[PDB]
This record gives structure tokens, sequence and C-alpha cells, in this order.
């Protein structure tokens, strides 16, 4: 008779695991992840900040790219996160061990991070990663500063309860560039209506679309670059087709509304 | 020359520490705390629920009152909290050790509970208690059920980020009684405007007044009974002067608005 | 060019995942795991105790077997562990959520359990499971009692730093049966000499052999039943070939000594 | 009638809270705590290490002394601990928040640190401090290295289960100085025999005396300086009367043996 099933690993498209060399986004800001997963390094006079790490197996690659940018492991001061899913916060535990960086995150992200993504509201235990602890709990609108560069958190719950957009002002050609690293707005296979683990899910998504629309936003980036129409693999032309924050929110809301109607129609 | 100061203990008015016998609120619901701190025991066919415990030194008294109600330590199934301050969640750690109960709380309450109230947004380390872990993380509107009795969480952030109202329907004289255990709405010594640790504090308070106004509410109780005009010490007449949810929110908002104007005026 | 590798799942022999009906070990003690992974249910007048859960996907099966024994989910009071590896503590998180049980474990087991087995001294992140929190920290020789049945912890570090043997006295045919649930003594692929993550590994193993030899031991069981020569699949004859504690320790030490000499010889 | 008692604060002798200027112990090692509580700063080419912090209210003073030594808050890389009691690990949480340092500690110290000293085996909740998380779990004999300086952990359980001695080799006048920072060996008000929370307490103390005797030890320091006969307040003559490791262990064992006999005699 049938044995219980084997555990199944969280697998992803090859391009999500495809290393790339550092790609400059603005004067201090570099994409140092893979072709299809964002990991942003911001370099200051007093150390580096990392926003997202991608998948768990990307830890070594990120350190290699940091070294290419002149950042030794001990020079990484701070890790910030969009949300605590395996494909964005995957390597946080290993990075903390190997760099001495601290993690700052809101309470929702902190508790999910500390479970390693287990008991996810929608995924259960299917998509997990090594747990990590948040060292600083931040609140909506709170400013985290490293080397004079100020990062502001904007809560946009939905994709996870702790979903966060991070904004900061870099420069390029002597002009300020307000960067918005806006979190995911997808609801992949989620039950949207009457979800007992997330009763106000629809209300949170709706508010989060409005939050993204209003972000200070000269240049938008997203945890999955295709969501904001970036193409990291083409190098200097990677940002050419990037969406505004307005267009990113609009596309996400239209997709959400269609999914909601399909759920009412049983599919 | 001066040595560093001694540590100072969190002290409270004597009435907050004054034991009282169990006082029935509805058919299954009892106040079993002290004269001036609420701790509600709800007794079901499949075990008891405790909402708040008061101060840390109240653990033994609560167990005594539980025994008077026929509830042995192992019969306590679940602990719920208004918010994770020393005067309401004080004895949670000891109760968990001595009863085997689980704690359910939202992510904000969970992270503050696990710090024992340390690094409080407003109090720093001045008001602390033994840390405890939440066993179940709950979301806004989520229903927690014990022995058929359904408790619904309503987030009302402000007094703490994790502040929660809990509602449930008990009975009395054959009629349903919608009980609302609404959290504190005070801002004791808080900086309200431009607080770097709580940038959206005013917006959260304002939304929380509206949340309390709309709660299902035949009978209101509050962590400090005087806030809803209860007088536990008079026994059967204790509820006579109790406020509605509408009046509790209105009084709290007027107090908040006055405090905000005083803050603008430097006091 | 090559993408980074996909994550690989922890897979096991089919027999480790092969459900079995409850098999009585003594008057109150039942094997309720799979054919090749031990999970012991001890049933008292005041609730049940579970020693080990096996693999993460065994949670539902264990609850089914508990129901067959008359134990509802809420009747499980306590979970004890041999050691916090995925194949023995795998389902602890889910069991806690679904039963309200508490976990008691020593500090080493607690910290590994709370990492979900990640950053293992020998396995790294290769063999992980959903993290869980210990509710009671126990010390060497400490007695944990449920329904009058006393379980004593005997630390036997080596296989993991937190490896524990649990002993208790059951009955059979009116006579006492001193049961010893002794932890694993294997060192699967471990570096034994000069291991920077475990400098006293050899000394701990050597002491643990002596600890096992001296356990009160009328009947020995082990997390992998083949280690003590049990054959769960044959039912009433399952214990016939079981080893004494003396013989289990002797076999383990001889295997360890041979492995140590092979390590010196480069293999 | 009597209300429940007020919470009582952990108070200490004034000299434990008496700031002192940095006192050099060897070429890289400085006492930067108070007159009667040790806090050792070791300064390397790649950042500073702190061994113990003393009481919770010493955080600001330690940062002041670090600045006097040329160490900015961000230059503190690592915190090590003798044991996780309020008078030695008191300010760890605040130091981590303000410096970005990581904490390394064994599993026993980690779990007590994360409880803020609550549920102490002997003190209960009477002596607590803000909880902090360990970032690196270390094993007996494990080496932690910063800026080329190697610190070795030597477990000496007794005063707490996680009690640790730390050793390292500094220099003075061109000659190596093997420093031993040996933990406390007192048992203040402890029940020694048949303690249900610590059944092997006597055996652990006895082994720990032998451990201290065998430490590499040209210069001994202790968390309470009087325990090793230091007098921090006299400056350059502070080390003159310091005990050897042999004499520290001998004095502690004689005190322990006398206390044990007194316990048998009921006092
Ligand atoms: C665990 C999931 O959240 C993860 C997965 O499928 O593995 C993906 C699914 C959506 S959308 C990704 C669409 N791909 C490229 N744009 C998502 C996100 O929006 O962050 N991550
Ligand atoms: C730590 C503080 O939050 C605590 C204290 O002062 O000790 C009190 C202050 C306010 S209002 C209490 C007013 N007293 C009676 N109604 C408050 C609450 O609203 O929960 N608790
Ligand atoms: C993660 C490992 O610890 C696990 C595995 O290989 O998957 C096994 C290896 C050894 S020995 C098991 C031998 N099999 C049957 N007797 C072991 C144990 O002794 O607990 N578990
Ligand atoms: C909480 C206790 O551990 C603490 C206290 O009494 O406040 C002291 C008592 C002993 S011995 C201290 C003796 N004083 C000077 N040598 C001790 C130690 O050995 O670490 N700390
Ligand atoms: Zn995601
Ligand atoms: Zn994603
Ligand atoms: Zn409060
Ligand atoms: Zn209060
Ligand atoms: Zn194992
Ligand atoms: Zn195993
Ligand atoms: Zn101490
Ligand atoms: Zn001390």
């Amino acid at each position: 008779e049938a044995p219980l099933p084997q555990l199944r690993a969280y697998t992803v498209d090859a391009s999500w695991l495809q290393p790339m060399a550092p790609l400059q986004v603005a004067d201090h800001t570099w994409q140092i992840g893979t072709e299809d997963l964002t990991a942003l390094l911001v370099q200051t006079a007093e150390g580096a900040v990392l926003l997202d790490g991608g998948m768990p197996q990307m830890a070594g690659h990120l350190l290699d790219n940091m070294k290419l940018r002149g950042v030794a492991p001990q020079d990484l001061r701070l890790i910030l996160l969009s949300h605590a899913h395996a494909d964005h916060a995957g390597p946080v535990a290993e990075l903390k061990r190997r760099t001495g960086a601290h993690v700052a995150a809101n309470a929702e992200t902190a508790v999910l991070l500390a479970r390693g993504g287990s008991n996810d509201l929608h995924f259960g235990d299917g998509i997990t990663y090594p747990p990590a602890s948040a060292d600083r709990i931040i609140m909506d609108g709170e400013v985290v500063t490293v080397g004079g560069i100020a990062f502001t958190a904007h809560f946009m719950p939905g994709h996870t309860p702790g979903s966060t957009a991070w904004t900061w002002t870099d420069t390029r050609d002597g002009k300020p560039v307000r960067i918005a690293y806006a979190d995911s707005l997808s609801a992949p296979g989620y039950q949207l209506k009457g979800n007992p683990r997330y009763p106000r899910l629809i209300e949170d998504y709706k508010r989060s679309f409005a939050t993204v629309r209003a972000l200070p936003c000269d240049l938008l980036l997203t945890p999955h670059p295709g969501a904001s129409n970036w193409n990291y693999a083409v190098g200097s032309k990677a940002s050419a087709e990037a969406l505004t924050c307005n267009a990113y929110a609009d596309a996400a809301e239209k997709k959400f509304d269609a999914q909601l109607a399909r759920e009412t129609a049983g599919t």
C-alpha cells in the first residue's frame, strides 16, 4: 500500500537562479541578484544596505557581487525586505551569519521570517527557507538611515501581511532620483473572499494599490523585475520599459479584480 | 561622585492589585481579576478561555479564582490579550507554564510579548514583564473558537500597535448578549505628532475610534474597568453605569484631541 | 551558462513513510509512527504524551492513530523529543497547532528546533523542517510528570548536542517494565576529529555510550527501530530480537571507533 | 485587606554602579565597566569585542568608554558573555540596538538571555532584564575570532547552566599574556541537593572547578572583580593581588563544600 508522500522542494524557473554581474540603477544603487530576482545593494560612506536576497541558494553569489562592488562581508550593515517569502528573503539567515548585518522589518515580516516561511497563510509549509530573526522592528512610515541615506517603509499588505515598499532618494547626473522598491501585488493561487486566515485580504489589497500609486517614484523596481517591466539581462537598457508606480498599481488591480470575479465563478 | 541610578520597579495603585472574588458578567463570562484590572474567564464545554491577566503578580490569584469557578489549571485552553503591556499581559508566561494554555495574538502583540514589554515605543524599558511566546498568530477579523464559543479579533491600533478588541456572543436570561472587550484608547504621555517610532500614530488612533464605534456591542468591558465606567467592587451593580461602545470611543477621541492640541501648545 | 542549483528536498526510504496501526509496547505505551520511525504515545488518566513524531508529513497519520487509541487532538498534553532532526521532530510545529500540546526539551534541542533544523552542525541547511518553540526547558535528570507517569531525561550528546534519552516505568502482566527510549548514537557523515563546530564531539560520544549502558532498562526502544533490533511490521513479535541498552551502546561504540579510525585513514 | 505586593526592582551595591575610566589590562584589553562589575573591551584591527556589559543601566557608560578608546558604536563587532544574569548581561539588548554587534553564546545562555533572565532556575522572576537574542550558538571549546584575536569558550556550568569561561592571548611588553575571563562560581542562595530544576547541579559545579583549574591562565579576571581579588578603583595596581585560576577554583570549591554541609545541617 501507498507510503506517505516524499517532501517536495520549492523549485523555480531557471532564470530566477541565473547569476548576473552588478547592474547600476543609480549613483549608489546596484542590482546584484539574478536575472529574474531583484536584490538591491545601496552603498554608503558608512557601509552597505541590502534590500532582498532572492532565493536561499543565492547567498554566495550576492557576496561575490558585493566584493565586486568593493563591499566586504563585514561592510554589509543592514538587510531590508519586501516580504518574507523564500524567493526574496531566502538567504537572510546565511547572510546574517556571514556578514554581521542586522535585519529591520515590520512585525508581520518578522514573525513570518522567524518561521522560515512555514505556516504561510496560503502556502502552508510548501515554500520554506532557513528562519532568521529581525533585529529592529519598524512601523509604517518609519525612516531607517545608513551613511546618511534615508530609507522609508510604506506598508502595503496583501501579498503577505508584512509586505513593504521601501523608498529612498539616490542621484544620477547630479539630479535626485526618487527610487521606489515596491513589493509584489500578486495573489498567486490565494483564496481572496472569506479566507479565514486573512479575513480583510480584499480590503488590504485595495488600500495597497492606492499606497503604491502615491509613492514618491521617479524610478520603480519590484522583487520580480518583470512585474515593473525591467529586463536585467540587457544591461544598460534594462530600465527602458520600466513602469511607473501608477501603471504598476493599475495593472495589479485589474489582475486582482479579474481574479476575484473568476473566484466568484468557481475557477 | 554619583553612581548610576538603581533600577526602578513598575508600581501601580493599590486597587489595581486588590483581589476580588469572581463576578459574573454573562452566562459563561466572569471577571476574575482585581478590583481595577480586568481579567475575563469564559467557560465552555471544552475548556476555559482567559482574556488578559492583569499584572505579573496576579498569576496565583487568577488560578485561585479559576478553581472557584471549577476550572483546574489544565482546563485553561487559551489566553487572548487586549495588548501586551505589563498591567494586562503581566502573568502570561507563568500562566502558560502552569496551565498548558496556548496564546493567540496578532503579530504586533506577539513581538512585544516576546520582548517582555521592553523597547516599548513610548516607555522604553521602564515597564516590563516576563516574556512569553504567542502560539497562534491571528489576523484582523479572524475567529478563534473554543467549545463552540467564537471570539473575533478587531484590530484597533494606537495604545499599542497590536491593540485588539475581542467580541463574542454570550447569553443571559435566554437572550443573546453581544460582549465587546475593547482595548485601551489612552495615549499616556505619548508623543503624538511626528513620533519617529510611530509615524502614523494619529491616523491609527483616528481609525481605531471608528472601529470601536462599529463593534457589535450589547455590553462593553475594558482592560481598565473605569474606562468603560464599570465598578467591579460593588458586585451585582458593577455594570449599571457602563458606557456604550459609542460613548467610550467619543470620550476617548475628545481626550485624544485635547491632548493633541496641548502637545502643539508645548505641554 | 549554469544557473544556481535548485533546492533539494530531504527524501527518505519508503519504509520510513509507511503507516502502521498502533502497536502496544506496554500497558500505557504504544508505537503509533511508521514501520521504520518510532513515535511513542503514552496514555495517562490526565492526557497523552508523545515522544517523537517522525517526519513532517506524518502529522495526520499520528492524529489518526491517536484517535484509534481514544485520544482526541486536545487530549495530547505533552511532546518530548529524542533530538530535533527532521526525521524525528518533523511534525512538531503542526502537532502543536492542532493539539494544544506543550513541548519540553533541553536548551540545545530547543535552539535547533527553533531553527527548523537549519544551520545544523553537520548537515548545514540540507535537512530542515517547520520550526517549533519549546515551552519548557529541562535539565539533565529532570523529571516531567503527566497523569502520574514520570519521565526522566538523560542527556546523551553526540548525534546532536541536545540528544536525550527518556525513561519511564510502565507495566505489563502486573509487573513493572522500565522502558528506555534511548536516542540515536550514529554519526552519519560527521567529521569527528577537530570539528570546529563541535570540538568535544568525541568526548561527548564516549560519555554518552556510558550513559546509555547505565540507563534503567528492561525494554529498549530507539528513534530508528532497527538500531535496537525492533521489527515494528511483524506486530506482536516486534520486540523479540530487541537489544539491551548494554548491547546497543556496545554496537554503537564499535561502529564509532571504526569510523574514527577510517577518518584518520582519509575515508 | 491586603493587596497583592508591588513588584520589586533588582537593586545592587552602589559600587557595582560606580562608573570608572577605562583601565588597561593588556595591550588590546581594557576594563570599561564599573568599579565592581567587569566589562572587557578587546580592540582589534577589524573592530572591538565586548565581554559582559554589567547592569542594564550601564549601556550609556560603556558606549562613552568605548568612544574614549576610539571605538565608535558601529565598531563594536561582537558581544560575548560569562552568563546571562542581569548584573552581567543587563545591557546586551540596548547595546545590540545601538551598535549592530552580534552576540555569540552557548545554547543555555541563549535561552536564558532570550527570557530576559525570567524563570531563572533559582531566582524565578526576581532578577530580570531586557531580553536579547543570540546570533551565533557556540559549542564547548569553539573558537570565535575577530581581527585575528581568537577567543575560546570553556563551558563551566553551575552558577548558571550556560556559564562560560573565555580565554585569549594578548600581549604586554612584547610577551604573550594568556588571559582567562572565568565565570562566577558562586551558588547564591541556591538549593544544591535534590534541586528538581537542576538535578546534576553538584556534579556540574565539581567538574567546573576542575575546568577552571586547567584553563590557560597567566592573568585571571572574573565578572565580579573581587572574586579574583582585583581592585579596579586603584588603577595601575588593580591587578597586583589577583588570584591564579588554581586559587580561584580552590576558594570557590571550599566555599561550595561548606555551603553544601550547611544545607545538610538545615541552614
Ligand atoms: C511563492 C510565489 O509567491 C512565487 C512562486 O510562484 O514561486 C512567485 C508568484 C508571484 S508572481 C511571479 C511571476 N513571475 C514573473 N514575473 C510572486 C510575487 O509576486 O512575489 N512570486
Ligand atoms: C503603563 C500605562 O499604560 C498604565 C499605567 O499608567 O501604569 C495605564 C495608563 C493608561 S490609562 C489608566 C487610567 N487608570 C484608570 N482608569 C493605561 C491604559 O489605557 O491601558 N494603563
Ligand atoms: C539525517 C540523518 O540523521 C538520517 C538520514 O540519513 O536521513 C538518519 C541517519 C542516522 S542512522 C539511520 C539508519 N537507518 C536505519 N537504521 C540517523 C539516526 O541515527 O538518527 N538518521
Ligand atoms: C544575582 C546574583 O547572582 C548577584 C547578586 O547578589 O545581586 C551576585 C551574587 C554572586 S556573588 C557576588 C559577591 N559580591 C562581590 N564579590 C554573584 C556571582 O557570582 O556572579 N552575583
Ligand atoms: Zn512572495
Ligand atoms: Zn515572489
Ligand atoms: Zn497599556
Ligand atoms: Zn493599562
Ligand atoms: Zn538525527
Ligand atoms: Zn534519524
Ligand atoms: Zn550571576
Ligand atoms: Zn553576579
